[PDB]
This record gives C-alpha cells, sequence and structure tokens, in this order.
C-alpha cells in the first residue's frame, strides 16, 4: 500500500512514533519518504552481504528480520521480513522502534543522515494536523 502523507501521518502518531526515543513524527516521516516514498510494498537486495531492506522503512533482513535467505541473519525484531510488507504497519512500526533503540538511534539509516539529519523537515507534517 502506499499511504498519502497525512494518512501515515496520523497512522504512526497513533501508534506512538511521535517523540518515540526523542525522534519527532516530522523525522519518521522524512526516513519513510526517503526509504519507500510510503510504499509498504518497497524492497531492495544488496549484492554485498547477501541481504534485502524491506518495507516502508526498509529494515535489512541481516539484523532485524528473518527471510531464510541471508547469510549470518539474526532476527532481532523476532519476525518474518515477509510481515513488513504488509498493507498494516503495526508490525514494520514495532520494529523501528527496537532498531531505533540501539545506540545510534535513527542514525542507523544511512538515508535518514544524507536526506533528513540536520535539515529543515517540517513539510513532511504541515497540513496533517499532527
Amino acid at each position: 500500500k502506499v499511504f498519502e502523507r497525512c494518512e501515515l501521518a496520523r497512522t504512526l502518531k497513533r501508534l506512538g512514533m511521535d517523540g518515540y526515543r526523542g525522534i519527532s513524527l516530522a523525522n519518521w516521516m522524512c526516513l519513510a519518504k526517503w526509504e519507500s516514498g510510503y510504499n509498504t510494498r518497497a524492497t531492495n537486495y544488496n549484492a554485498g552481504d547477501r541481504s534485502t531492506d524491506y518495507g516502508m522503512f526498509q529494515i535489512n533482513s541481516r539484523y532485524w528480520c528473518n527471510d531464510g535467505k541471508t547469510p549470518g541473519a539474526v532476527n532481532a525484531c523476532h519476525l518474518s521480513c515477509s510481515a513488513l510488507l504488509q498493507d498494516n504497519i503495526a508490525d514494520a512500526v514495532a520494529c523501528a522502534k527496537r532498531v531505533v533503540r540501539d545506540p545510534q538511534g535513527i542514525r542507523a539509516w544511512v538515508a535518514w543522515r544524507n536526506r533528513c539529519q540536520n535539515r529543515d523537515v517540517r513539510q513532511y507534517v504541515q497540513g496533517c494536523g499532527v
């Protein structure tokens, strides 16, 4: 499913993402925008380490989810990567919360650092009444 801007904001907010670990809703929005364009079915294969990024937040199969075909995989989120390609993002959010619980925080995602960190990201939520 491809969420619309404010549809996503309102949802991420009811799922407790706004301010989660000091991370504002606009920052979670900015991450999703650049990682997948708000598309839950987004995927990206990484040839170097044979892993795949799944979903709206592009959660990697090597450490966070199990897809069954990645070498030396851990399943820190304890879920099938398959669950991260679903229309209902409740699982993707829970797993995104776990990722940012590690010391690196949201900086775990390179895209966020290159496109969101230290930049005005207010555009992502202005007009959503969130």
